[PDB]
């Protein structure tokens, strides 16, 4: 539309080119997607330049994904979205907890949950930013789960959708 | 309407009613501000309803403040901004590091620094959000430094300025 698509093949996904951990698959409609078999360090990362976007526009970034029959260790994860130039020296990723595989129980339950897209894929909002003049530099965003003690499994990554709000 | 102003009186500021830690003051034009004499738990918190705000608009939220001549232990602090309903159970504050008293000495120094406003007060951006249709509830925000080993001093809090980008 007036936004940008980053297909999974163009994201930075650690371990994604080692078949023991992730499997690249072609699926309808002739797209490549990345299926996580098992990983202890899950990091799905992308970065864009705001100089290329429409000015005076708020944008949201969404991870488009699916789950297998048996997702493991992915009830919660860490989403992050920031301007690269706003990272204080020595600060960490400093993200926010979102839900990935957990289903909203009762209508009063708080948190950011995924939901179904027109194309049958799920999406979770990683964050939002305002593009003023396209001069504030790049925006990086990721969904990660870097608990060394847990094997994450069963997410299928399609890409990042970047849409005007 | 077009954004919102939270006076210091309507922010939740820890210990602010204790004259050993904060000193309430009146300054031109007949406004009450909270001067920080000394505190170890610094927390300045405020909350708005998005239903009040102009719709389909991106909003930035700033703490408006000044520094005394000899501020203490305020080079950095933690900013947070989030939709109340998006906070997952058990999640902490999950904020970002920003600079308060530190001066941007390098043109290529990274981080959010304060900006000198038209009216001579400083402002620090706590966060940003898109208001769609006013149906996503409250937004909460804070600046805090809760290192129990340091005594913060020298910030004069005027209020929160919620403004369209
Ligand atoms: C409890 C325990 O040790 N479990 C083991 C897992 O830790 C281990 O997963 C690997 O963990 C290391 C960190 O401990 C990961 O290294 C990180 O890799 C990322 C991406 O390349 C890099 O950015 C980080 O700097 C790096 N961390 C450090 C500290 O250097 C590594 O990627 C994990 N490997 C996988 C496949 O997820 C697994 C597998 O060895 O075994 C557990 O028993
Ligand atoms: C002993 C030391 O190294 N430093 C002392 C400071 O810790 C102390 O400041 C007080 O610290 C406590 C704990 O960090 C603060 O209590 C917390 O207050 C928040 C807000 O009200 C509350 O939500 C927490 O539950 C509560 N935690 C606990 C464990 O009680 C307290 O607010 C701080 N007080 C002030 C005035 O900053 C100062 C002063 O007592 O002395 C240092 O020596
Ligand atoms: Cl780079
Ligand atoms: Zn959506
Ligand atoms: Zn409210
Ligand atoms: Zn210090
Ligand atoms: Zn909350
Ligand atoms: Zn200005
Ligand atoms: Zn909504």
């Amino acid at each position: 539309g007036q936004g940008q698509w980053i297909a999974a093949r163009d994201l930075s996904i650690t371990w994604v080119d080692n078949p023991q951990y992730w499997t690249w698959k072609t699926v309808d409609p002739n797209i490549e997607v990345a299926e996580l078999r098992r990983v202890a360090w899950l990091d799905i990362y992308g970065k864009i330049e705001t100089k290329n976007l429409i000015r005076k526009t708020s944008y949201a970034v969404y991870l488009v994904f699916k789950l297998t029959d048996n997702p493991r260790e992915l009830e919660r994860a860490t989403a992050s979205l920031r301007f690269v130039n706003e990272v204080a020296e020595g600060a960490g990723i400093e993200g926010t907890t979102v839900f990935i595989s957990k289903k909203k129980k009762l209508p009063g339950e708080l948190g950011r949950f995924p939901h179904l897209r027109s194309d049958g894929w799920l999406e979770i909002k990683l964050g939002e930013f305002f593009n003023n003049l396209g001069e504030d530099g790049e925006v990086e965003m990721r969904l990660m789960e870097i608990n060394d003690k847990t094997w994450k499994s069963g997410i299928i990554v399609k890409g990042f959708d970047i849409r005007p709000n």
